């Protein structure tokens, strides 16, 4: 018998190799697309918002002392931080495989951008971190909560939060699984809120765009008007760089490829944005 | 060792100035629009309003006596009040930065435009105060009230209280947030009387217009025929003058800026008024 | 003063319109109308007796009233105060005007009283009230009780209190039944317009074929008029405001209205 | 005192006449119309129509003997009857109200076609009455009523009823008293069926147009294909003759005034009809 | 008295003949026009189906045994039988009424297709009887049955069981008495499920056309694909022959008259078609 | 008596013959048509995915030494099978029925066709069996369901598990009998979900195609973007070949007919693919 | 033409074209000063007469006689409005009312009715204006004219070197609108003035109250003024004590 048995004529037949490389998911990027974008050439951003308004103006009687008003000023900061990574390679790896090059680069564009957006959602403003739109966002008030409310009515109140502020929303952030627990509400009778099964629902609601991001931590929401809110600027936009002298590198018959990008989140109006938790 | 910090030379770095300043949340001024607008130049205004009407009117028998009815109205007297405010600002203040003024003049506006809001809707009518709508507001009708009656049914009835004088509605005038509990109102079985999930409601109740202002105290409502019932006069329209000579200003370099605003407000038909407590 | 006076878009649907409105100049009105119609067309045995059929006759007559009522003030604030000058006036129309209704829907007939329209009326049917029924679910029970004369209904009047929890209905479900908060009801029911009017009295309504029933006769127009020289007047310095108006209600068929109680 | 009732001068002003006479609620003739109007110069009518078929048509084994089929006949007859009343007048009154004459007619008129119609529906059938479509109807089927049926619901079963024939109904007969508690049909959430106090519904019920005449009986109905099932010989029209040497009216100075018809009325297919009462 | 009664002048007037005989109700043919109309000459008729398909495919390894697969068949056969009756008159009746030869002619074919219909229907399948739809027909499945089904949800169902055969159905055969209380149906609200009382629903459910018929049995249900799933074989086409000379007709002065056809019913797929019970 | 009996002379008469072989109900394929083809030449293939990216990208300070990230590779691989079946038939039967070997050849192809479309799906993997979607697809989450839950939520939740790949579903495969049940859905009202009565809902659910195939097991569900999940690769399309001399069928007198076919399914992203189970 | 001062002619004349006015007031000064605003309605007077058309068409000359005897019947009555004026319905903002009174404390024990009058015209210059004119009752000026002492001699001086109606330099103004035992001074020159926004015209007509059936007529002599006050202080209004 001769088979095709590794330990028989096997040997012969070569697998047929499937050109390209198998990516995982590549997470739609968003957040950066709902903040303004501006560019800078310093290393730090300053503007000036209205502190405190004193403002006394009430009725004055006939041949009496008038209310004096006050205001109060801040000067506000935002610093540039740098976001990077680079990635140590072979030379036989990068030369024995072409297509690798291109490819690499292409990889860390996107895990860079990836923990770009990361930043922006959730930024601990830790030393180097960026303030990110949770750490700055008011918190949700409670006592909006009514009896009986659905996820979907805490969304609106939310909106409404912001309109305290007398400023008017662009989108709604949560984490893909709740705005699908979301989407699939029903009333006392069975009906589908958003959209009976002959179609699933559009990202809208409230007449807001909805903006379901694996960014968005489970069970948080964040609420707010960005296209006029927080503004991004790109100091340096993301550029990657390879060298082969970088210390050990020429004589270990190395590559190393740089991903850099500098960026700096401004907060103008913390009060239009809002942060808050679902009840479990 | 060369670095951006204070101990290194960061000093050569100058942060991006932001060109503008950051206004608050500008509140959307209304009430005053609802009202009838007139100019005058007296002190006040000694105006009549009718109080009660006595009909008589019936068949009368030929070569018989008619009947006599009459008609007795009280003479109220509409004083014009003053509202303003003013700011004692720094000279030097205002030489370095030039746009300054120009921002403080729309700033005292406003600040004065909301406090005049704020007396046209709780006027005290005590004193200096003006006599506010829910004031003068003919007091809501309790016994209209039924089993079984949603905040949206009340709103209804009072617009029908304001028929008892005899004047269509102008408009509903709510505080955001109990405007705001209405609009997500659902039947006894689940679907939404308003808008449903998919798109947010507008402003619109009983086919008259809605005005939600933070004027307006929570729990607190008002329906009536604003735009015929009361008028608004202008006796010194908003103006805003500077003055460095004021007191001791021009020993001590200072600047006093004065924002003010003659008004008086009228009340022809009272009982076209409603103002009423939601009981919860 | 700004010219020309504030035309108000606001159409109580004036119980006139619901009538018909012509133009007379006597002292009252004559026509005539069938009373007993004694049919007794049968079947006839051959070379038989046939019935004898009678037919009645009657010449009601609808008399013409006067309405009106006076006013008497200072001339010093009259002829000073331009504006307000038509202000009274245009007050004491609208005085009038109200109390018009007052008669033409609750009319005692009796002396000076024009023979309103809940007076000849023809009364409910109290049977007509089944089980759990709304208080517009009568209203249009109403509207077949004025099919008994072979009449279209025409309109529907009622007290605005009434009227108001009316349009305010709601199913066991929730949602309202004349419409939805979003916009407000029209004043129409069963496809007949609705007059909401203080005159009517609460928990009484009226209905019936009022386009071709009942007929408003104009002998003269609500007109305004003054006095500087009436009695005292010339020495008081003073002035009499007159607002009159003589009307004259027909009432063709009394089968076409009905007239009820909300029995709740 | 000079006014204008009788001891005074009222004698002067002669009152308004209105414009000829007010004729009664005039009932909308409809039966007539619904039946086919033929045309005759006879005295009576026969038909044959096809009794009992005694089909016994079967599947015959080989060389057996076949099943034999019988038919009846039948000579239906359709007498033709004689509809009138007469009027005699003052010579006088005629004379002194030219209108009167053409009124008369107009009315003799509409009161014999009203007794005419009262005939073809309830025809007794005995003596020189007719044979009225309900003494002719086919009893309903009390079998068709199942638990929890409206009123509606048993006239829909009537419709199929006359379909047991083979035949398309044509309209529905019923009493407007028993119709109109048909119309305000409500379902167990309280909404009506046909109007929902907006707009009266049309006469129209199951795609079959609705006849509501005060000529059907109270609680009675019926429902079938009128316009093929039966139909009207007219012998003589409805004719208004004036004779004024009647007997001794030529003595007495008077006037009489006839108005006769001559009809007949056939059943062609009595099973195409029904007729039943609303238990209730 | 000159009257037109019998015993007086009444014998003079000859009552008008009505040109014509009425014809009872004409049942609307429909069974034979579902299905395949193809014509033979023989006695007989054999078609071949697929039996037991085997299919034993299944993944082999590498130098193994593959899988046998077996096939059956079955030749299915189809007798022709005869309908047919005959009606024995009188030679004399014949020739004084004309028109009664051509009526009984088509009096006796549409008697002799309703036995035709019932066969193709309900076809006993016996000696002499064809094998009719129903006594082939696949039983419903009883297991489709769920909690809380409407008697339309049965149909439902059974439409579905004709996919299981990989065929689309044709039609759906119900007693117009159980269409009726179906079109009736109501929901637990109190709706009408297939048409608000202001029109009668046509006839169609589920998107096929359904067809009432009285030859269809109370609480008897037929759903398949009839337009290709069974054919009608014509050996002869119903005709009508006469004699005079048959038996004793010559001797008693009668004449008789056949009217005859022969049908050969043939079901190729039985899986396409069911029957059923409605439990209730 | 001369009749058609079978002991008489009904042995002329020969009855007709209806040409074409009766085939069974067709399986609509699809699995097959669901994922990308492509073919090979080889024994097996070998496609490389991004295995573990360790993202380490973070802030860093001034002057400090950056993070290192790692991206590690894998090599899959996918083995090439043989799927066939023969029928060993005899040469009398067909060379005395010519069509049958046509026949045999376009029934063989279904036959084998069916289950390469049975091992797509649920492939077992173990030994020559392919690693069908079933076998590779990630096991639904039970966490996702919720109380109060139907069978068409339960879809709706596997839809979102998808996108937890960053992958967007593109089709529903489900048993005829549970997709049925489905359609068939209530609230409490009693409405259909799907459509009403009128009229069939199409095969879509939550605007994704739904693809009911006998081929899935009852109580058993998939979910995925099959097309660009996973890709069948052809080594070899269905032929067939016949065989006079195999074995012993020379001296049998014997003929055996051979259907193969060689197969290769290759999974890329199995997290985009999810199988599920009923609780009911 | 009666030769007598009237007090219509003591204050300011002016015209006007309004339903109303708005004036400003000077305040109070009492043992520094101040000032204020204030209003003034345009109201109407005058009085009716009606007689006989029989007696008016056969007397040209009686005709414009009356039109004489009724603008001199309206002075009396204007007068009435002007100083006791009520200012309340249709009445002016008289003097009298917005007078401020006379200072008691000004009496010195053992001087005539007259000296109170002078004591009077000093108030006046306490409010830094100049006297203008006198008012008073025809009867009490009356008294005052014939004054003597105990011995005999005339107080105010002999029917010899006498004139007209003056007083310490100053237009006297016998009215019987001012009460018996009441008097009034004041700046009134350049203090309070009246404007007129109609003169005293005259109108007829036959149809009347009753007129037209009993063949009268009636005459009217309408007027309508406003009288405004600048300075309270500048008038002063005291109780003649006797």
């Amino acid at each position: 018998s001769l088979g095709s048995d590794a330990d028989s004529a096997g040997s012969l037949i070569q697998p047929m190799q499937i050109p390209g490389i198998i990516m995982p998911g590549l997470r739609r990027l968003t957040i950066r697309d709902l903040l303004a974008q501006g560019r800078t050439s310093s290393n730090a951003l300053e503007y000036v918002r209205e502190e405190v308004f004193t403002n006394n103006a009430d009725v004055v009687a006939e041949k009496a002392l008038k209310p004096e008003s006050d205001i109060t000023f801040s000067k506000q900061t935002a610093n540039v931080k740098t976001i990077a990574h680079w990635v140590q390679a072979s030379r036989q790896v990068m030369d024995d495989a072409p297509m690798l090059q291109s490819y690499i680069n292409n990889r860390l564009m996107y895990g860079l951008a990836l923990k770009e957006e990361g930043q922006l959602l959730n930024g601990d403003g830790t030393g180097d971190n960026l303030e990110g739109l949770n750490k700055v966002a008011t918190a949700y008030d409670t006592s909006l909560n009514a009896t009986g409310d659905t996820r979907a009515d805490i969304i609106a109140h939310a909106i409404y939060q912001v309109t305290e502020s007398e400023f008017s929303a662009s989108g709604i952030v949560l984490n893909p699984r709740d705005w699908h627990n979301i989407a699939l509400l029903k009333d006392n009778e069975g009906r589908y809120i958003f959209g009976g099964p002959q179609a699933f629902t559009s990202n809208i609601m409230w007449g807001l765009p909805v903006v379901p991001t694996k960014a968005q931590a489970a069970g948080t929401f964040t609420v707010g008007g960005f296209d006029m809110a927080s503004q991004v600027w790109d100091r340096m936009d993301a550029t990657v760089e390879v060298s082969r002298e970088d210390r050990d590198n020429f004589v270990k018959n190395m590559l190393t490829i740089l991903c850099e990008e500098r960026l700096a989140l401004a907060h103008y109006r913390p009060t239009a944005i809002i942060k808050g938790t679902f009840s479990s």
